[PDB]
């Protein structure tokens, strides 16, 4: 009660309705986490159905991660990486990331989050073309329904228009093309080609894509989509940036999302699950040719970086986090439990009247709600079906998040990679019960 | 030796010359820190003369900060603050920050760093005017020689042109006016007025200033400067944003830098010393009227925020960090040891031939080098005097940083707030010996 009033007075939340906060107070005040579970201050326990924010990949309560952070903080919590200063944790983490990326992605620039990483990637690809002598190759192409963060550049690279309306556009040379959502590869790829030709490939620096569009509703591309993308980018001399902020570190049943489509990007950004959210960290990995151009032509000080780039404690936590993912076979577990969740939720679809698509790639998936799945009739937006299911799930002990941009009704699912079959079974049953409740309240 | 080669191959550093890295390897590889000291992998020990990056304010090796992080990471390392979800650490930290800011600055938006904070502040002031019905009040005014970070907006708000040349300008509605460096208050304030009138106050959202320009060379404004600034901002209906990223949390001998000038900003950003760099954290504090406008007119979800906004572990570390600053009287110690360092370095000035200005406000200060201090003749830039002093300091066991933008030669000084008088004495003597060595090599 005191915590609720203090929150209202003093804490302006990210991605929260301030008017809701003032009227109702915090929806929930979390206190403790353990494995896939979170407990609030009233003692009620929940399954953390999207891993908090698609990031607590190894689960809550990891004594080993706490110990790895405490050991480095006693030893040397922070040291500068500026002016070529370095330290062993960042070096070892960079070497480790290079050992687990796609072939040729061996050089890492560190940050503290996903927005920082994507803003850095925009600046790095523009820097790359400028030192190449092509200062006109400047524009960033990205997808509708994409989400790339909300620092000033990534706010406009983000393809969901709600994010532009908070402050307006601050960036300039950005272009949004059609997504593969409910589209063929040829349609999506031709939209990219048409925009490239309207703009002229000599003005374009890079194409950014999430392997699986996360905030857009877990949009999983056709099997040939990124093969084409990679061929188009090659043909026009455009850099392909893969945004692995959600899909990285085992989330889709591969170490990185893009491996599902057998394509190597020029650049990759990451954050979130690299530390299972225990410590803010992100970064940008670049290909060998790009690193070589940097070495040859990036003269003097590289005028970009963050105080906390390469933070030794972040790096110590990330190293232990990656070792856990390897030792517990969490990449493989993510693929098998994603299959198990998809199989179960398909059965649930057949028990209900209002479930449309059910899709997963590893432990990254989604359940669409529709007035008539067989004809693909959606609910009108004013019924707010997916948010109602979120609320019913919440009351039944499951935290999920919904996506309704542009008249969709999508329940997102992405539990921690440690989840087991017993737990998948209960999660599926609760999802059934919550959709059934809303299905019933709708007459 | 293996660490040096791995660093070259895999780690692209912030604000480092990649070509230097490839040719010479990391200048230093740090291993351990304790209090004001750092030790590298060869066993050589250094005084951390700028607190690593103006941020390790309570010193290295704090077992209490390690323990505070480990306790929260075992309990609940991360939980979302989106959708009005909350948790006790962020609530308590927000309440704590509100207890120590200038009067009326009671509501906090959290981030993970200084660039994130300033990009958020740009977006928040633009949001504020848009919901006020003035979508044209958009432009951000800032100072030459300022540094506000290098996310996409803060890259252009930053007033030092080197930062623009890495990727070019990405932002649009920015304006740079003359700094108070070697200037009168009336000159600096009239430059601000002239630009406001050329642009028209109806197009201007905000004026950003560091209380003390840090990366610009520790530029300390005249005593009346911010009084005038605050009157000009009031007169034109412009928001005054104080960038406390360096000057916050005791650095200048006050809790916040702006208190030295008896002025309350509309908005304040912070990072760095809030956790003494033990855990990435930053934020934006807004005045009561602004919070009230948000409450009344910021409809629906606030479409801004970072995954790690309000990170529970960051907040637990920051709380203990602030309690240390209070219990060890570090704000007062910073003022007294700044006075002691200024007094000592003035004596050193009189023993040497090439020291110009010596200035401090608390433990934030600078020592200028000049060919002829009495007539104010500078060294030509091609002599690189200040960087040579940096190197000589380094070899004598002191890490400082230099500022040479626009033909200056400035040694920056900002040791952790725990430094004691014995330590100030040794630091002063080493500074004397290093400037004397370069003074001598220059014939
Ligand atoms: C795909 C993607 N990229 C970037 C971001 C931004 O990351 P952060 O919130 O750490 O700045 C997000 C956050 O959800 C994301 O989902
Ligand atoms: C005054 C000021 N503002 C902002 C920043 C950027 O902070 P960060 O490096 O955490 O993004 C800096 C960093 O030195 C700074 O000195
Ligand atoms: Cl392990
Ligand atoms: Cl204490």
């Amino acid at each position: 009660r005191s915590l609720t009033e203090l929150d209202k007075k003093h804490f302006i939340h990210p991605f929260s309705s301030i008017q809701e906060q003032q009227h109702k107070g915090a929806k929930v005040i979390m206190k403790e986490g353990d494995g896939i579970y979170l407990t609030d201050v009233t003692g009620k326990t929940y399954i953390d159905g999207v891993s908090s924010l698609w990031n607590v990949n190894v689960g809550h309560g990891r004594v080993e991660l706490a110990e790895a952070a405490a050991q480095q903080m006693k030893k040397m919590a922070f040291s500068s990486a500026f002016s070529t200063f370095s330290h062993e944790p960042a070096i070892r983490l960079a070497e480790k990331i290079a050992s687990i990326t796609p072939e040729g992605l061996n050089a890492v620039f560190f940050t503290s989050g996903g927005s920082e990483s994507n803003d850095s990637a925009v600046k790095l690809v523009r820097h790359y073309w400028k030192i190449q002598g092509k200062p006109n190759k400047r524009k960033i192409i990205s997808l509708k329904r994409s989400y790339h963060g909300v620092a000033a550049a990534s706010t406009s690279v983000t393809g969901i228009p709600e994010f532009w309306g908070m402050a307006g556009h601050m960036m300039t040379d950005f272009l949004h093309v059609d997504t593969h959502y409910n589209n063929t590869t040829e349609q999506a790829v031709q939209s990219l080609c048409q925009a490239i030709e309207e703009a002229g490939p000599e003005t374009i620096a890079a194409f950014f894509a999430e392997p699986v569009q996360g905030a857009g509703g877990v949009i999983i591309p056709p099997e040939d989509y990124f093969l084409r993308i990679r061929e188009v980018c090659n043909a026009y001399g455009i850099l392909f940036v893969a945004d692995e902020v959600i899909t990285g570190f085992g989330r889709t049943g591969k170490m990185f999302g893009i491996e599902n489509w057998d394509v190597i990007p020029d650049v990759m950004t990451f954050a979130k699950g690299v530390t299972s959210g225990y410590f803010p960290l992100g970064g940008v990995v670049v290909s060998d040719p790009i690193h070589e151009v940097l070495k040859e032509k990036s003269v003097g000080t590289l005028f970009h970086g963050f105080t906390y780039s390469g933070h030794p404690t972040a790096a110590a936590v990330a190293l232990k986090n990656i070792a856990i993912i390897k030792e517990e076979r969490l990449v493989e577990n993510s693929k098998r439990m994603g299959d198990a969740l998809l199989h179960g939720l398909k059965k649930v679809k057949n028990r209900l009247e209002i479930v449309g698509d059910v899709r997963f790639v590893g432990l990254l998936g989604a359940v669409e709600l529709m007035q008539n799945p067989a004809t693909n009739k959606p609910f009108s937006s004013n019924l707010q079906v997916a948010p109602k299911v979120i609320e019913a799930l919440h009351e039944l002990g499951v935290i999920c998040r919904s996506v309704t941009y542009d008249h969709t009704n999508i329940i997102c699912l992405a539990p921690p990679l440690i989840i087991n079959q017993k737990q998948v079974d209960k999660l599926v049953e609760v999802i059934y019960e919550a959709i059934l409740k809303v299905q019933q309240q709708l007459g």
